[PDB]
């Protein structure tokens, strides 16, 4: 998922639409904007793409000088309109409250159970809602402090944008697992999960949001505060490996560049003698470019991705698929035929895509296919976001690198060492891990996981199918 | 536009749908499929993306073992449902005829005049409709010979696919201006505008359709006949430079490879000392890869394209635009800032896009923007297809290269030479031009152009706006 | 089907949309409007309801001071876009021609076979296309003389509106089988299939178009000419019995009042003793009111029709249907229980509805159900329009009135006599038939019916299902 | 709004689609269905007509043997997805609950105000949500007993349907202001606001739900407990006068017959010499027939309503409107010209429709237009339902019958008397009001209205516009 907010722009919902649109790769399962004019909160949301939701007719109904928005992921595409964020709570003779979140709370099961016994009913299956109930039951005398202390009760990954009629409150968890960055646009402040949305919108980037920090932004300006001084910096490593758009800079490290270095690191860890380097369209293009350059083997387009495959694309029958019919990716014979191909891919999670890709690449006539992954094996469950998790198996859970080389049928398979990865991304944070979360790879989480903690996706509500 | 056909496959409308979707880049303004079962022709078509047109519920209406499909381009996005192809003409006690075209008949106004005078009424503004009036009024004695001699009355560019209940006729013009290839998929014969459609569907390439050749495909098999032994091979150079999918091989020369060599010719004709090579997303990635390798300047992703802009995407206002809001493309500050960039693009037609890209590139921090273009200047009009024409002004009609350079705002501008273009593509054909059409660049059209000849867009029917 | 036209009103497409909207009852399978400003005809059409076709965004494109529109009936709901009208032909350096028909040409096959022999290809199975081809192939010097002379070659029913950039030509066949009337709305002349359209649009009625008359309406005024002086007036009796909207007046006789008089005839021809009178929702309300008024038995609402059934209404399964789920109509038990019902309907065609209704009336507790039908039996086919014919078996062909009574399960069954039908409508014309077509009742057609005359629906194009 | 539920049928969501369809006239702003198989609740809901909401694909996703459904009214067509019911609240490790309401809680502001002071956040502005919070916070031990005591706190009109995975609880307020009737369909119990739903679906009437009664339906069967003894019968008089479909029986009295009697009362209290009785298409058809019969003046269709006006219908401009273009209703000249017309309407609420109708009738040539109303003046507000209130000015709050006669332009104007009304409907309930709510007419409410009580509409959520 991804979040965007702007306080102090008279066209703030139109800007949130473009901002949210740069973050459209972070989830296509729902989108929504809530805006305040200082008097009242107006909103629109729905399932699907920002263009699908705001066909238009709808961007006209959201007016305000400040707005927050959210782009949402859902594993099983559907989940319900219920969970499309921002969530909005109204209280007459007390105010409106809107909230958006990118992350996953590890103790939300537990908290919902306690809340229901204090007499709470839940309508969504969102972690945002759990926060709404906690602010409301807080005994502190100020919204800033009720939020400030409700965050004390939450465990896990979270980027929250909260907005009422009169101020935007931004908070980043003490590990800083999810990205949140502040930029400026005139005299408006803007907060976004990735800096590429500032590029798109015309906003000058100011700085990241510290782990454990909470910003109150309103007509007086931006106020900072720190709800936790006990911090442990460990950003999601996959943000740099696969999830962020290439033109974002996570902590000042540009994602294209970092990814290119993982191709470079991979080359120096594992060269092969071969004739062509191909990446995989869109996920490993940058790393393939870096690997090819470090190695001197020419960089080629040996896989092409169809640009118009969507939810409306009819998938081929198993029969057509065994007859030869491709769906989103096909190997290109005019480049790979009679060549020894190295296929750089950013990661193997289930094993499925690399297998299909080694086969396509063999049918096109590659005589050797070597697979190079700019990641360590992903062995463990991510408990920090629907987007960063999978409900399907991790073959590294059960297989070795020779058993995975064997399942996908590579002539050879390589992963980056944890050491090469950290070396490659290049953070300057003194500790073992340079301030990054490596738990999917290594098993060691920067967070206490509970016995009750469910895998993020498990929190679903609408069936869809 | 692009056509696709298959005779003898028990799943022919489905195969035609996957075939047309790999040709979707060839036109997004309408799509259609006409299929036959030996008995009656059933058909579905409409305006829009293939997936918009067969949402589904609809491919299940169109059934048969033979099928032809067309993907259409219209400059004024609209044109009218009437112009969406295939065109189906019906006659009880004499048969159905379905026709799809890719090319532009340069003598169609003249032929329509002579036809309305012999009593003809025209429902569309399609050339396809001109061809069907000529078949009906032909006094030759067999369908094959009527098409064969109506083809002789046509001037310009054409790849025609014709289908009745019982056969499929394919014809390629005497210059071979627009492409066509034949493949086989088990026992079925398939025809496509580019070979990438064979790759996707799982069909074996056999050969191209010869300039001046016509194939009669049916249940007996495939028959060839030459309707003109007076041929002058001149294929569209822009097919190679820009229009084809990268994985397609035109006349056995792979399109990615060719473009990459065009980058290597540009590097030796005009190599500059700079820090970064960047292509423009999607249109000049391969030429920029080749330029970069040729030159030893590292290839970066200095520009990004938003994957979700579209006909529903709300375009930003003029105000928002001068506030700095981006639409489909942005430069990536993390790669170009403080750097000297070479921006390699395949072609400059109107000069709008590179003026925008050099600006954005300066705004993001490039100390130098050097623009290298893998084409000669396009100074003359194309009369051989809507898809290969523009209705806006070619500035190299008016501007010298330094006048274009000043206008787009580049530090330098360099185009490929015609000697370097023919050298880069590598066609082995004994003549000045290696079998290509260089008219937009040189002024020498390979067909006669009349004083009555309209430029492709001029033929429109619906307003749309 | 229904046609509407207005010349000389600057808001003419909008007026045509409301005018056609009041004739929507004549056709639910397509709607289209063509308008002219003096230079160009602009048009929009599609399948479905007017409201469906013109969501809006669309009615903004059809701009002009003259417009013609058509509402279409297609039996097997579909036909295909191609048969949706008005048909628009364009011809550079010679003019566009839009045409809309309501009727059926009994010798269309013969004429089409001839035109194909002179080199014509047809794209639609529209009679309008036949007329378009006859006009062009006429030798005459002026559109008026070419039309005048083409109409001579037409046999069957026809109300035609033709339109060009500069004039409208209206023409009605020598029998006046189908109604047309003229109105004036300020200075604009309006033309419509029924007068309710004029009530709805604020136009004043003028007069009926004469059988054999063609009118040329343009900015000079309207001119009447006679293209056939050999007329034998035979209006569709079913226009009066069932098809027209109750507030329309055919030859100055009001449709509700005529139908109510047919209700008073049936009471003097067949008065029975019962308790409650009920018509059927919507088709036989006025007649039911007449039979009750005549009789002194109270008129009740003993059947209800659901206002929200339509194409998007899911039909009950066979299972659910015999469990007792009703679809459009249900008997109101609270009116009919233990009561002797006379149920008045306008006509029995297939036998189905009357069987369904008498079953429900008995299920709701009725003690006797006496069907009274205000029509003679319909025993012969209609060759004068899809809207007035059926593809299904008519039971009065095979069954005597007692066998039809046994089939529908009524206690008694009475049909209006032809003499009562003629006395009931009250047309003042001197001849046997009071100027009415009664072919479907008596077997005798007001027109020559060929061995090549197909039933109108047998002229279909698209499968749809 | 209307509610329908069925317990114990394998095809229960389908039965509810049809049930909800017969009640579609009670509200057109949303539709929802929640089914239970014994293990889990599945739902689907959305704004628009049932046929719009369940296009299908959707109805098949709901599965179970028990289901509840609601059809919603929203004054301003809008309110937002949140207010569309049945509301569903989930709790893992405590069960799901679904609720549908038809009524208005006159004390809900007070109740929300209390709930919020106990830690409750609210997401929708529905009263169903208020009850939800109140059941969860109830100290009692069994769900039955929780509901029993929450209902005791509610002030106003309410017909609740509650459903969990295993039982359906039905409850009607102590005045029975809104109808609920129980029927039986095999062994499945079925509950609906109007009995037409039973007809339409094949359910056999059983008995009405008593006021202050609650029923617990589950696989054991049906249980009944009186949550209140202190009851004061006052059914809505407007259910009889206008709101119910004409085949429903409210309290064993048929709505068309009761309406026809109100027509006969108005006749004996205000008779006139005129030549035509006309009703207004659909609301006053039954009363108009009663008046004509009692008066001996002929009943005619003097006004037609257009069957195809909709949300999607493009409203005429002011200029088109004053040019004479009609919207949903037109007057018929063939019936009323040169005639004295009595127009019987069911009620006058803002005075707009009847001014509009009397003008049209005069423009059609009527000499006299005498308006008779089968209601008293509606001079007071309704605080018991959005469907039975208007947010607009009631003109009998400010105007006398003669000021109203002048405003609407009537030749003469009459309203029924409260006595004539109680007498026409025919309840023999001993008490002054025959067991009816007459507040809108007399100012006497059957309930305590609070100083905090707002008019139903004022509780609006989404802006829409
Ligand atoms: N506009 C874009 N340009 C290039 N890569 C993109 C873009 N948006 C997202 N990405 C990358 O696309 C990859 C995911 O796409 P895919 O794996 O092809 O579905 C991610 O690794 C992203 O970093
Ligand atoms: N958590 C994730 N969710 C979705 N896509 C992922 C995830 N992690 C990585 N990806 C993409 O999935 C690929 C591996 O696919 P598979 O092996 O089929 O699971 C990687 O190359 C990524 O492009
Ligand atoms: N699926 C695809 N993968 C990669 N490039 C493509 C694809 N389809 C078309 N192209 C190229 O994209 C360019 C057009 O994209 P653009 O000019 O960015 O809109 C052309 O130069 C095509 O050769
Ligand atoms: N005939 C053409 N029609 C459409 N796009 C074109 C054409 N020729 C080249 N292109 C694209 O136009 C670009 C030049 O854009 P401009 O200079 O704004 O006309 C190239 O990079 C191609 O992507
Ligand atoms: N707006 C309308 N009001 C009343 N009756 C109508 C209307 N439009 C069409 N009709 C009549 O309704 C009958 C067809 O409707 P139905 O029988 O309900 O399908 C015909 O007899 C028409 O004359
Ligand atoms: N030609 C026709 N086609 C369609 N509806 C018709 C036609 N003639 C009469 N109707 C209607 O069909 C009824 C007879 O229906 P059925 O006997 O089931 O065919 C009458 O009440 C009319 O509403
Ligand atoms: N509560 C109400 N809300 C909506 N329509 C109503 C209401 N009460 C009566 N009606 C209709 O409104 C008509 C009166 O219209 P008007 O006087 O313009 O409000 C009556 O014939 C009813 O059909
Ligand atoms: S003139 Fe240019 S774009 Fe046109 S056919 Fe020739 S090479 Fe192609
Ligand atoms: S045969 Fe019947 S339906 Fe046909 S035109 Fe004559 S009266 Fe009308
Ligand atoms: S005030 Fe009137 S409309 Fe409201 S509940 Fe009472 S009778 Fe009904």
């Amino acid at each position: 998922c991804g979040v965007f907010g702007i306080w102090g722009h008279e066209e703030a919902p139109q800007i949130t639409y473009y901002g949210l649109h740069s973050l459209q790769h972070r989830g296509q399962e729902g989108a929504g904007i809530v805006a305040t004019d200082g008097e009242k909160l107006t909103a629109h949301k729905g399932q699907g793409l920002i263009t699908e939701v705001f066909q238009n007719g709808e961007l006209s109904k959201v007016k305000g000088k400040g707005a927050i928005g959210h782009v949402r992921y859902a594993t099983a595409g559907g989940g319900g309109y219920e969970n499309v964020q921002p969530l909005l709570f109204r209280s007459q003779n007390n105010g409106s409250l809107a909230l958006a979140h990118n992350g996953n709370l590890v103790n939300a099961t537990q908290l919902k159970q306690q809340l229901e016994n204090q007499g709470s009913i839940f309508q969504t299956s969102s972690d945002t809602e759990v926060l709404a109930h906690l602010i409301k039951r807080s005994g502190h005398f100020t919204l800033k402090d009720q939020i400030k202390n409700s965050l004390s009760m939450l465990k896990g990954a979270y980027a929250f944008l909260i907005m009422t009629e009169t101020e935007m409150i931004v908070a980043l968890d003490p590990n800083g697992l999810r990205p949140l960055s502040i930029g400026m646009m005139g005299d408006a402040y803007v907060v976004a999960s990735e800096t590429c949305a500032f590029d798109v919108v015309g906003a000058t980037y100011l700085r990241e949001v510290e782990p454990g920090e909470m910003l109150i932004i309103n007509d007086e300006g931006m106020k900072s505060e720190r709800f936790s001084m006990n911090i442990n910096r460990s950003i999601c490593s996959m943000e740099y490996i696969y999830f962020s758009r290439p033109d974002s800079n996570i902590d000042g490290i540009n994602v294209h560049s970092a990814r290119k270095n993982l191709g470079k690191m991979l080359a120096q860890e594992s060269a092969v003698e071969a004739d062509v380097v191909t990446g995989v369209p869109d996920s490993s293009i940058s790393a393939a470019i870096g690997y090819a350059e470090a190695t001197g083997i020419p960089y080629e387009l040996g896989l092409i991705k169809n640009r118009y495959v969507g939810r409306t694309f009819i998938q081929p029958s198993q029969a057509l698929r065994e007859q030869g019919v491709r769906m989103k990716l096909s190997a290109v014979r005019g480049v790979v035929e009679g060549k020894r191909v190295v296929m750089v891919d950013d990661s193997i999670v289930r094993g499925t895509t690399s297998r299909r890709i080694v086969t396509m690449l063999r049918e096109a006539g590659a005589t050797e296919v070597h697979v190079k992954i700019s990641s360590p094996p992903i062995a463990h469950p991510c408990f920090y976001g629907i987007d960063t998790s999978t409900h399907e198996e991790l073959i590294a859970s059960s297989h070795s690198v020779d058993e995975i080389r064997q399942e996908i049928g590579a002539d050879t398979l390589s992963f980056l060492s944890v050491e090469g990865l950290l070396k490659g991304i290049g953070r300057k944070y003194d500790d073992s891990n340079c301030g990054q979360c490596l738990a999917c790879f290594t098993g060691k989480y920067p967070t206490e996981i509970y016995q009750d903690t469910v895998l993020p996706h498990v929190k679903e509500a609408v069936l869809t199918k």
